[PDB]
């Protein structure tokens, strides 16, 4: 099932034995950059046909494209580094991947084992720095254990929760002439002895119980569900409950179906939120009840039964006790119930319509809203007709802020795996670097960076990437001349005194700055500006048929809000739904 | 001494508390960027008059920004960062100052302490994280202790062997009002108890005793000479020995002066390596034996007896074992060794002349040298303008490769501070950053960033930090389409197959990409480009001339290499000092 | 409330702040035993006038008197040592106390603060290394902050699960003068903030729900209901269920009580692993689903709801996936089941006697059984004897072992902390130092320490403590030659191949060695030896009536097998119920 390009006896270097690793393993595409630690790795790709390198401008625009890859495919994403200043690059991705739950995988050059410790010519002891932000790490001293170290890389990053995980590989190891095993064993017993075995049928069928005594459910999807989408679907069509959906869960369950609550928390809608305020029954499926989410953990859900399905046990129970849990697979649980729930149609006849319609309300008096300004662009309104152009079907990744709030309001995904943005730690910078990763693993998707203009600019130097490997990227940049999000707390809570928060020149207070179009120009792609809202339509019309790599600034006012708004730490009663910083 | 802005008895913000146990310190400048966990922070810091904020466009230009404006100035650099993304992007900086040993001090926000290991948002374990790669660091857990952890941070960060030293301040001790108590003593019983003490006259007399048994000394100047200056001259003048400086060491010793043997090491001159392989007396002073310098260390002043002074004890032995040593300031080491030479000249008479002569040949028939083709701008020679032009008296900050090791042979600094360049960790995009930290620092300097097109690149975004700030910061790009010092092993060790070590366009092979002038004009910073030898004097001149920030896009033919070059681990002996890429 | 020795303004060291932060916490008794490092503390120890001090013989001995201290009386147990080999000595104690989860206070000198990590003299880094064998740790480096330390230690050492604190206290602070502050606020936030509230009645209504809607429930008790003797009484009481109890659990509810099952587990009843592997629900109240007692966990209670009430979150979901879980205290829980139990009586009708008597009927074909050989004495039997002759009002504490298990089996506890054994660690020579804090703890309890003769020799050097402090401590030495357990082991699974697990001379196989009764006599313990069953019950009330410490040396034949027994990793259907070493 596998052709190697040696003889089974033939020695060769610990580089090309690491590169066969991967082709053993399917990698198809890995991002990295050259340095002196990991020259003899770069060597030993070049000499592979099947896996391609897409070199990024920065070793931070490396990981976060190999974030959009995983991301957007469900495979895990491979980037690699040099040692020293390369691997540090690479920090802010892996942390962001551990909190995102996002398989991949980083391999690291490193100096000689010998010069280990010794404050040797770029040398950084990785592993150390990141023990705390990956979901495993290595330092190979054997080029006898590269072989056995990147598959359990592999299997670690991708199975359970999902992760980042790191392989340190000194220069030496690299170098070193071996006759690779690739029939060695796994050490991993105690991970494999914990991994969560297929749900019970009594765990299972008690769930179904709680269901047909309830009133008043409520489902909390979130990003655990991302591979359910299917066996969700079925679920909420046999029992008839809404679904409500966390930001890393948006797409499980489509945003535009009727039974849709669309998201909670923060930012969530207030039917959402209100559906939980009052629920009587939590479906929380694949998510962490985070802090964005609940709140006040007291005030969230305080009324109901809480059923937990989680692929980690040290999840459930973290910040709410639930009545009910199931440590296990989501997908097999929905499985498992929609069988229960099939055949006792009969017996069980749920119906929650009058909930439905107490939501439907809830629904109808508070709704997403935005207001228009004279021929200023909302952008919200942007975003809702990217959504009508592209009829949903676009893969979006975005930056962090008003902008990454509004790309998650106003637009509707229809699967998973089409929304890709940092939640956890929310990195600014995110947004372009992740849009290459997935423009190269759905090529003939319609890949669109929702950015904002500090994020954008932050990892900016990417769009040399983009040109170079003729990514067809769009680039829907929402331009407001500020941190938004940063200077809407400022409106709230600190009577709008800015505080470092504009991004463009004081000495031209009126002036577009910097002007994006000439970096889009410095690498060759095609830009324009949009500045009144009834040439919106026309503009990302054009960005979207123009052939390849394209960036739109949109100009918008920067004194929009994203509403509504729970305070940090706050109840649904505190839920902010007017004002601006007008 | 100081004026408060509050009452001695008026409780105030913990975060107000922070600005002012910085302007206690005399800190005039910070690098913050805004983020949530830091709001309170950027609040105080505006009501601040005394201390004003340079807004980089990334947490990582903030760190080199703040390292430029330390290693120009003498001074500890500060940034300040949010919580998660903000922080982690901090860490190649850190570990940067921490490998060459620049005093820096770290502010990172952090989620409310009864948040912190709850997985909250935006939080990243940065303490554990930078532990390693940072002097020290704390995590303050009540809003009592700023003043002193404060006051602790900046001591450690400037006494015995600078480095940076990062304080993490959770949010709620930033709201928390107090009233600070500004006396409290610092708790470093160890560190203090451990420093040393003054150089004893015995220890520096056994030392001049041993230059007046010598024939053939050299003196192994590095960074540790940074503030010995004049010390170190009257030195060389009372002895005439020979002084061979370290990439770090640069300017501490005038290069132009007769008496420089220049920079030693994998790329210092074949005349400083010759004087070391044969001199019979080392004498290292402010330097660490990096492998970069000596190569095979059995092999490194095989046949001479070695005096080191380090102000840092874990340093004295580490690599080579001295026949004395001096754990102290070198400083006062040379103004103590300086009266000794001063009322004994009479009876030394020392007199070096024929082992002077002995390398003055060998400067003679191996100098530094570069070939000129065409037309074709030679790097080499365009460093030699820029140096004649500004009379060697500009800021030189740089970013990592070929270009680095040039801006280091090719120009003469008359000072030290006036060299900003990453040694220890060579972390690529120093360069614009650190050119900023520096301007900030010297208002009405010449300051000059001679960056490569692949270190520029990574960190372009602070082009727009730059305008707003109207830094008159020039800028050098020697292009030449490559990843250089990668390349250049690949000619060397790889027979020139190229694995990723090209930064232009594929599709459009003979195209400068991308194009640098636009990244410039997209921040409002006039540009222009050269590729003709002939145009290059007034090319830089112009540069100079124009007020503001400038960038000149120098072209460069890439099959340039480096020499002389001793490759890595190798021997005098192995020196190689002809060939090129082509 | 308090009075202190010293005026509110008066200075005082260091030391004497320590002790008052001792005295103002209730302490009474401390184990202390002089060293270098600790001088001053045993100095202001003197001072005080309602601290008593039990100078032990060994620091081990110290720590498992503490540990006996806090078992018997469910206050906290407080330990003092010096530093280096005092310290290091105190580590079986501290691991020993955070398996069991017993709150424990230890307090160590160090060398001064300007000498740690150093190599300074009897220096060791006790914080690194009990980092992972305590709840948590401190190292004080300042007198300041003593008065708060000492707060945070005790109140984590007490609250939540109890566990080991060690507060690590430089010398030179014991020595600096200074004036405390008893009002210092504790710097808990995170751990305060996760404290389980109270239950809410929605999850305790549920469990009645499921009681009642069971027909084969089980109750699962443990340690963690040692202070709920009373609320689990009531509610056996109004639900009729049957009661297993865990090593740790002995006491909780009445061994001699007809509805308790008894011990569970490897070396459980029949009867109690029968019940467990046959309920349809589990009432895992206070217990952890130790591998000691689960077995395979897949087949431990594979056909029941499982109920899980503990007071650490990371319990829950560890092993075993509950069907219902409540996170906090479970003698608020048995509280508030016991009102709703009550209140609903009428309606409930709860009714277990079928089967109750499907288990009453296991409890007649399979009971706890031992044989009686000639003349020779059963220890089965001589515990059964004790029981009898004590009215099993007696405090137990052991060692490790055969003799442990068969104290357990043969002895009917009335209530909670009549029991002392190490069941987590299991380890030996914790018999005798148990007893010893134990007795000071309970002044008017007959105190007995059912040991094996190579736990008694362990710490057999605690006799001259027994002696000098006129401690009633008695013991009941089980002398078997062997290493029992181990031996047990040999002939199960070994062949009978005898591999270091006899205790007496070679020389003379036929011999009792060593001659226990010296060890007595040496520190003025009168003792005794007992081989004839005939004079068991004579010797035994000679020791209970005779005023004082006691040894009775019992002897016993070697080739007892504790039974039941269940391989480790095993199944109820694996269980060894016959059998023995002849
Ligand atoms: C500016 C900003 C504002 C934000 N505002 C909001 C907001 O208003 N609302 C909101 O929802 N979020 C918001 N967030 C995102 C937020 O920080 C959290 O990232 C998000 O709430 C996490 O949701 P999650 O727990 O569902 O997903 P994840 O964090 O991805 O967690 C998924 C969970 O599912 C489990 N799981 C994984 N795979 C499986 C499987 N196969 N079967 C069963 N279980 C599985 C995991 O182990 C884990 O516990 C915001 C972020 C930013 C940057
Ligand atoms: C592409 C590349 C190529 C390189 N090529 C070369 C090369 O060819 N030659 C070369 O020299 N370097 C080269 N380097 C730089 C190299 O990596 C090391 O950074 C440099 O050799 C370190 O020199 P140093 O030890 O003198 O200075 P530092 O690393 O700054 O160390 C200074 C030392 O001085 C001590 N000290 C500090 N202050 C005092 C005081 N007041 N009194 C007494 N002692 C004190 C310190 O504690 C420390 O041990 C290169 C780097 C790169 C990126
Ligand atoms: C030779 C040998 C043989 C052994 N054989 C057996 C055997 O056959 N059967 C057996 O049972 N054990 C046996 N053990 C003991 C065994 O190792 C474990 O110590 C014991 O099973 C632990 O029981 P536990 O979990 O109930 O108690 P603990 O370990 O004390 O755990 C108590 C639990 O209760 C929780 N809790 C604490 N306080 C409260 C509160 N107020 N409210 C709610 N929850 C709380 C804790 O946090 C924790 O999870 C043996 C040990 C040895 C040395
Ligand atoms: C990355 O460093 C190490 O891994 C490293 C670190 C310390 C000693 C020896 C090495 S090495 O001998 O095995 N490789 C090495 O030195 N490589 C390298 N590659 C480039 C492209 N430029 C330069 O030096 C200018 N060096
Ligand atoms: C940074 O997070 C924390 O420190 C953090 C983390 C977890 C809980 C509570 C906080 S907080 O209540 O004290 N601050 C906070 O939430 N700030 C904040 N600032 C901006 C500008 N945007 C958003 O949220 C979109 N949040
Ligand atoms: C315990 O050591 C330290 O704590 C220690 C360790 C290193 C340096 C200084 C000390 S100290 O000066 O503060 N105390 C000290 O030296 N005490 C002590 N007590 C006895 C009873 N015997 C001996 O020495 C034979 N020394
Ligand atoms: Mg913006
Ligand atoms: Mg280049
Ligand atoms: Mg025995």
């Amino acid at each position: 099932t596998f052709i190697s390009r040696f003889a089974p006896d033939q020695p060769r270097k610990g580089a090309d034995i690491l590169v066969e690793a991967l082709e053993r393993q399917g990698v198809e595409t890995v991002f990295a950059y050259p340095g002196g630690a990991s020259m003899e790795i770069h060597q030993a790709l070049t000499r592979s046909s099947s896996i391609r390198n897409v070199l990024p401008r920065h070793e931070q625009g490396g990981v976060f494209a190999a974030e959009g890859y995983a991301r957007s495919s469900g495979k895990p994403g491979i980037c690699i580094a040099t040692s020293g200043p390369g691997a540090t690059n690479l920090v802010s991705g892996l942390a962001d991947a551990l909190l995102d739950s996002v398989p991949l995988v980083a391999i690291t050059g490193q100096v000689p084992r010998r010069m280990i410790g010794t404050d040797a010519f770029q040398e950084t002891p990785i592993v150390e720095v990141t023990r705390s932000i990956t979901k495993h790490n290595y330092l190979v001293m054997d080029v006898e254990d590269i072989p056995r170290i990147i598959e359990e890389a592999f299997f670690l990053a991708t199975s359970g929760r999902p992760g980042p995980v790191l392989v340190d590989v000194p220069k030496d190891i690299q170098q070193q002439l071996a006759i690779p095993n690739w029939e060695q064993a796994m050490r991993l017993p105690g991970y494999m002895s914990r991994m969560p075995k297929p749900p019970e049928d009594s765990h299972l069928e008690q769930i179904v119980r709680l269901i047909s005594e309830s009133k008043k459910p409520v489902l909390y999807v979130g990003g655990g569900c991302l591979n359910s989408s299917d066996e969700l679907g079925r679920f909420v069509e046999l029992t008839g409950i809404p679904v409500a959906s966390t930001l890393m869960g948006l797409g499980s369950y489509p945003c535009d179906d009727e039974l849709s609550l669309h998201m909670l928390g923060m930012h969530g809608t207030v039917y959402a939120n209100y559906a939980v305020e009052h629920s009587d029954l939590l479906l929380a499926f694949g998510v962490r009840f985070d802090d964005r989410v609940t709140g006040k953990l007291e005030a969230f859900a305080s009324r109901a039964k809480i059923v937990h399905i989680d692929i980690d046990s040290a999840e459930i129970g973290k910040n709410k006790t639930p009545h009910v849990s199931v440590c296990g697979d989501v997908k097999l649980a929905l499985q498992g119930m929609n069988k229960v729930l099939e055949n006792r149609a009969e017996e069980l006849k749920l119906d929650f319509g009058v909930w439905r319609n107490e939501l439907n309300v809830q629904k109808q008096k508070f709704p997403l809203s935005f207001k228009t300004f004279g021929e200023a662009i909302p952008p919200q309104y942007a975003i809702k007709v990217l959504d009508e152009l592209t009829d949903g079907k676009a893969i979006i990744s975005t930056g962090v802020g008003q902008h990454q709030m509004w790309a998650a309001q106003f637009y509707n995904y229809k699967k998973p795996r089409q929304w890709l943005s940092s939640g956890g730690l929310g990195a600014m910078g995110f947004g372009l670097p992740a849009a290459i990763g997935a423009s190269v693993a759905n090529p003939d998707a319609i890949v669109v960076d929702i950015d904002g203009d500090g994020s954008f600019i932050m990892n900016v130097q990417e769009l040399a990437t983009i040109r170079v490997e003729n990514l067809p990227v769009k680039v829907l940049l929402l331009n407001n001349q500020h941190l938004g999000m940063v200077m809407q707390w400022e409106d709230r809570f600190y009577k709008a005194n800015r505080a470092h928060t504009f991004l463009g020149d004081p000495a031209q207070e009126d002036e577009i700055f910097p002007n994006m179009l000439l970096f889009a120009a410095a690498c060759g792609i095609p830009a324009a500006r949009v500045t009144k809202k009834a040439d919106l339509r026309e503009a990302i019309q054009t960005m979207l048929d123009t052939p390849g790599p394209y960036l739109l600034d949109v100009i918008c006012p920067h004194q929009e809000h994203v509403l509504p708004m729970i305070p940090s730490g706050g109840t649904f009663n505190d839920v902010i739904t007017e004002g601006d910083g007008r």
